[PDB]
C-alpha cells in the first residue's frame, strides 16, 4: 500500500484553562488578552462544561478519519498529522513530523468546509511552504468540501429531526438560521467565494430539509475597525421575529464542524438568550464532531480530492 500523511488542520483550543491566555494571544495577533477579558474567557469556558472535552474533539476527528480511510479502500494507508493555527502542534510542526516520519505525499484537509482566502488559504500556504522549506514532501489540498453531499445529508438529517420534534405550531411558524464565522469583509476585494459558498451550504441544507422559510447570517466577529460580515445571528434572530414573529429558530452553524466556544456559547448562550428574550423556543442540532457518518463524509471528501 502507498504510504500517505494525513494533514487535518484546524483553529485549535487551549487544553486547559492555563493555556487560554496565550491561546488568544496567538489570536490576538500577539496582544495579551486584558485580565479581565481573561476572567470571562475563563467563565465562559467553565458555563459550557469546561475546556479538556472541546480540545479532545479534533484529535478523535483526526483519528476515525485516519483509520475510516484505512478501513475502506485498499491502495493507501493514511498516518494523520494534527497542525493547528493557534496553538501546538502548529501547522509547521504537523508538516515537519511528517517529514521526519519518512512522509513524501500527504494530502490536507481544513475542518472547516467553506474556503476563505483568511484562514483555508492561509492554513494550505502554510503547509506547503512548510513543506517546500523541507522539501521531499508535497501536499495536495482540499480547498472547499461544503457541498459534499454526505454532509450536506448530515445537517439535513439533524434538521428534518429538529423539525418533526417540534410542536406543530412551532413547526408551522419556526425560522432556520445558518452561519459560519464572520470575516472581515474586505475578503470580497479578493473575490473571496466564502460568502457565496455560505449561502450555497443554506440553500442545500434547507433544501434537503424541505425547510422554505430560512435565513443565512454570521456568528463570532472580531473587533477590528473594519467592518465584518453581517448580518450577526443574534442581530438576524431579533430582526426576522420584528418583521413575522417566529415562535422557533433552529440554529445550523454549518461553518463548524465541532463543539467549541463559539457554537456553545456564541449560539447556544448568545442566540439562546435572543430566543428566551422574544419567547421563541431555540433548538440548535448536534455537531458533527467525530460521528461515523460525519467521519465517512469527510473520507470521501479526501478520496474524491485524490480521485480515487
Ligand atoms: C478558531 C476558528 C474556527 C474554528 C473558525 O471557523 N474560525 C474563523 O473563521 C476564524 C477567523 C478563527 C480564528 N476560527
Ligand atoms: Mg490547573
Ligand atoms: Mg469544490
Ligand atoms: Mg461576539
Ligand atoms: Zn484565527
Ligand atoms: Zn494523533
Ligand atoms: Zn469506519
Ligand atoms: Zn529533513
Ligand atoms: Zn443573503
Ligand atoms: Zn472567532
Amino acid at each position: 500500500r502507498k504510504k500517505m500523511g494525513l494533514l487535518v488542520m484546524a483553529c485549535g483550543t487551549p487544553y486547559k484553562e492555563e493555556d487560554i491566555e496565550r491561546y488568544y494571544t496567538h489570536i490576538r495577533r500577539g496582544r495579551k488578552p486584558e485580565p479581565e477579558m481573561l476572567q470571562d474567557l475563563k467563565d465562559r469556558y467553565e458555563a459550557i462544561g469546561g475546556i479538556s472535552p472541546l480540545a479532545q474533539i479534533t484529535e478523535q476527528q483526526a483519528h476515525n478519519l485516519e483509520q475510516h480511510l484505512n478501513e475502506i479502500q485498499d491502495e493507501i494507508t493514511f498516518k494523520a498529522y494534527i497542525g493547528l493555527k493557534h496553538i501546538e502542534p502548529f501547522i509547521e510542526d504537523a508538516v515537519a513530523e511528517m517529514h521526519k516520519d519518512g512522509i513524501t505525499e500527504a494530502v490536507s484537509i481544513v475542518l472547516a468546509p467553506h474556503f476563505s482566502t483568511f484562514s483555508v488559504q492561509s492554513y494550505n500556504k502554510r503547509a506547503k511552504e512548510e513543506a517546500e522549506k523541507l522539501g521531499g514532501l508535497t501536499i495536495t489540498s482540499v480547498e472547499s468540501w461544503y457541498d459534499e453531499p454526505k454532509f450536506v445529508t448530515y445537517w439535513v438529517d439533524r434538521v428534518k429531526e429538529t423539525y418533526a420534534s417540534m410542536p406543530e405550531d412551532e413547526r408551522e411558524n419556526a425560522m432556520l438560521i445558518v452561519s459560519a464565522h464572520s470575516l472581515p469583509e474586505k475578503i470580497k476585494e479578493f473575490g473571496d467565494p466564502y460568502p457565496d459558498q455560505l449561502h450555497e451550504s443554506a440553500k442545500l441544507i434547507a433544501e434537503g430539509a424541505g425547510v422554505s422559510e430560512y435565513a443565512v447570517g454570521w456568528q463570532s466577529e472580531g473587533n477590528t475597525p473594519d467592518p465584518w460580515l453581517g448580518p450577526d445571528v443574534q442581530d438576524l434572530t431579533r430582526d426576522l421575529f420584528e418583521q413575522k414573529g417566529y415562535q422557533a429558530f433552529v440554529y445550523v452553524p454549518v461553518g463548524f464542524v465541532a463543539d467549541h466556544l463559539e457554537v456553545l456559547y456564541d449560539n447556544d448562550y448568545e442566540c439562546k438568550v435572543v430566543t428566551d428574550d422574544i419567547g421563541a423556543s431555540y433548538y440548535r442540532p448536534e455537531m458533527p464532531n467525530a460521528k461515523p457518518e460525519f467521519i465517512d463524509a469527510l473520507a470521501t471528501v479526501v478520496l474524491k480530492k485524490l480521485g480515487r
